[PDB]
């Protein structure tokens, strides 16, 4: 009965020649474990929303990906995290941007959705709201990793299978559940050497995250400014819904044509209401995985064959 | 098509019985002067971008509308302001949210567009970036007004003025314009919502939700209950319905404002100009503070029903 999940962990240029297989396998194992968790939840009748929330939570926890633990550093050597989640069944959405004292932004985004009349909260206000609902306050030092610090130092001067450049790491999940509900979630640490207070596409409904039962669930990763300006995630939905494009056609138009034409780089993952799955990326590679409920998953980092 | 400007200063329920004519005239005159200024600029060959920036700046300055001076108060008796500007010719955009120490958020938004490689900046980071560009730091007390303070007090009291009742959320300001060179632009600014949870963001600073412009389709600025405008991507949905669905501006506005948004429990309106110079000011509320005019013609102003 067509339940399916896809996940991503960022996009970038291929650096396989500098990697050992054992290094690559750490990424593959991470992606495999999370997608398999998602598939299991789906086959057991869990909701798309719960599935994308848990998958993004696990991706935040994984230090290899730019969200939560493993977040990139800002120019001030701090971390500012953003996340979004959307329920295609109700069209409700929750989002946080600019948070430093919450371990799992996607769970905070979810709290904004389910435990407030709002869609988006920012900064200390967002944190205070979450703390008032019992979410633990953490120090942002928990997110810090030497790989991302190395990259900050290289960035301000004049280690992974993919080179994200400064902006193209982020994480996300999309799912269609056994009830026909679509959901999407996205989380990020932003961009290496970011001007504090800058916001990219990840937490913005219709830019980095979108879900609607009648069309598509989408999560993006890439150079944020272009994905905002082109409403990348909603554009997929609109092309299909109004233009009558297939998911594949819509993905080609956005990722391979429109975004590049505006100078945007990255990719996205998408599931449509008929259970078609697509993981387009205009970069050389993208950390990714997907699988139908009850089938064996597929993972990838580099080019498709 | 022909150069044209529209503006809004928020939406709401009609509260005429409590007004005198002379009070209403002050609102009509406020709207009229701003739209006239825009028309003049358009006639003089000024850019859509410059026009919508200036109109929204004037609307922020005007204490009657919820943006800049006259901003609503948060739960904590503070002001947190948000703004967006979008250039339809380049598809660049600039936005600030959660700013308290900048007199004119739309000018800060324009600064994000033009003097940073970014599209959106929030809070103190946004403020610091503006200051670094020589923008003046102000104290938020400058925004405070007696009308809005009383609205906060009423919100705080347990149970159930101006020509329109914005309720808590439906006040914002905005402008859309088509210039003599065929460019579309949009800008939106807000003080947010009365008794707001600090850190909450509505549709106004969000590209595609409260503000959108693309020379190939439409310029749009919204005002209403923000959450629904975000979830439905009101501004870009107009563009997408026209561009991909083939709907006229009239059809797209009807679909979004009168059908889709209400179906999600949303209330408010928007202003829109398409690339062919058609202008629409739809609102599913009883009224909307609004005005528009073609360059070289007399403007039209409205508060209550069409
Ligand atoms: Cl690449
Ligand atoms: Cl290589
Ligand atoms: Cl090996
Ligand atoms: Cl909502
Ligand atoms: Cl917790
Ligand atoms: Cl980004
Ligand atoms: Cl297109
Ligand atoms: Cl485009
Ligand atoms: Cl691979
Ligand atoms: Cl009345
Ligand atoms: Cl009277
Ligand atoms: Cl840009
Ligand atoms: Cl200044
Ligand atoms: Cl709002
Ligand atoms: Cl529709
Ligand atoms: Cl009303
Ligand atoms: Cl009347
Ligand atoms: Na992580
Ligand atoms: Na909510
Ligand atoms: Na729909
Ligand atoms: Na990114
Ligand atoms: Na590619
Ligand atoms: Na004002
Ligand atoms: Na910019
Ligand atoms: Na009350
Ligand atoms: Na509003
Ligand atoms: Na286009
Ligand atoms: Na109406």
């Amino acid at each position: 009965g067509k339940a399916v999940i896809a996940i991503h962990g960022g996009a970038g240029a291929i650096s396989r020649a500098q990697m050992s297989l054992q290094q690559e396998l750490r990424y593959i194992e991470a992606l495999s474990a999370i997608v398999e968790t998602g598939q299991k939840m789906l086959e057991a009748g869990e909701s798309a929303l719960d599935v994308v929330t848990e998958a993004v939570r696990l991706l935040e926890e994984c230090p290899l990906f730019n969200a939560g633990i493993g977040a990139v550093f800002t120019r001030d050597e701090t971390h500012e995290l953003d996340a979004c989640v959307m329920d295609g069944n109700t069209l409700k959405a929750g989002a946080v941007a600019g948070v430093s004292h919450l371990r799992n932004p996607v769970l905070a985004a979810r709290l904004v959705m389910e435990q407030s009349p709002h869609v988006m909260m920012i900064g200390e206000g967002a944190e205070n709201f979450a703390f008032a609902r019992g979410m633990e306050r953490v120090s942002p030092e928990i997110f810090s990793t030497s790989l991302r610090y190395e990259q900050l130092l290289a960035a301000r001067k004049e280690g992974a299978p993919l080179d994200e450049k400064q902006k193209m790491g982020a994480v996300g999940a999309v799912a269609l559940d056994l009830d026909g509900n679509l959901a999407a979630a996205t989380s990020t640490g932003g961009m290496t050497n970011k001007l504090p207070g800058r916001v990219g596409d990840s937490p913005l409904v219709g830019a980095g995250c979108y879900a609607n039962n009648a069309s598509v669930a989408v999560s993006c990763t890439g150079t944020g400014e272009v994905f905002i300006r082109a409403l990348a995630a909603y554009d997929i939905a609109a092309l299909m819904d109004y233009g009558g494009l297939s998911l594949a056609e819509a993905c080609e138009r956005v990722v391979m044509e429109k975004l590049p034409a505006l100078g945007g780089s990255g990719g996205l993952i998408a599931i449509d209401h008929e259970g078609n799955v697509a993981l387009p990326f205009n970069t050389e590679g993208m950390y990714r995985a997907w699988g139908y409920a009850g089938d064996t998953p597929t993972t990838g980092i580099y080019r498709e064959k």
